[PDB]
């Protein structure tokens, strides 16, 4: 699937990421743009034997299993796949357990660069 802005803005709000550890709505509907451009199915094949998946770009060394990533430690507990579904409750719930484990936003390269210090309120304005 590939998401609107505003629907994912709601569906994400549904899902408690208003305010989820002091960032904002519009923070996580940036960081989705940028990571994916709201595409649920995104894959990024990485060189180092990783691989980055769905609507957040979770990377598999760390956080999903994928079988095939050296050094795997699965913080998230699910297979890399569920992060590829088209409802984002996976990605939103292993997202909330990246920042429980001791990052911020900036876990999120994209942003980092593209979000952070920006109007991330133009990701929610204007929606229902
Ligand atoms: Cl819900
Ligand atoms: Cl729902
Ligand atoms: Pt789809
Ligand atoms: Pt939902
Ligand atoms: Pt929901
Ligand atoms: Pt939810
Ligand atoms: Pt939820
Ligand atoms: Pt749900």
């Amino acid at each position: 699937k590939v998401f609107g802005r505003c629907e994912l803005a709601a569906a994400m709000k549904r899902h408690g990421l208003d305010n989820y550890r002091g960032y904002s709505l519009g923070n996580w509907v940036c960081a989705a743009k940028f990571e994916s451009n709201f595409n649920t199915q995104a894959t990024n094949r990485n060189t180092d034997g990783s691989t980055d998946y769905g609507i957040l770009q979770i990377n598999s060394r760390w956080w999903c299993n994928d079988g095939r990533t050296p050094g795997s430690r699965n913080l998230c507990n699910i297979p890399c796949s569920a992060l590829l579904s088209s409802d984002i409750t996976a990605s939103v719930n292993c997202a909330k357990k990246i920042v429980s484990d001791g990052n911020g936003m900036n876990a999120w390269v994209a942003w980092r660069n593209r979000c952070k210090g920006t109007d991330v309120q133009a990701w929610i304005r204007g929606c229902r």
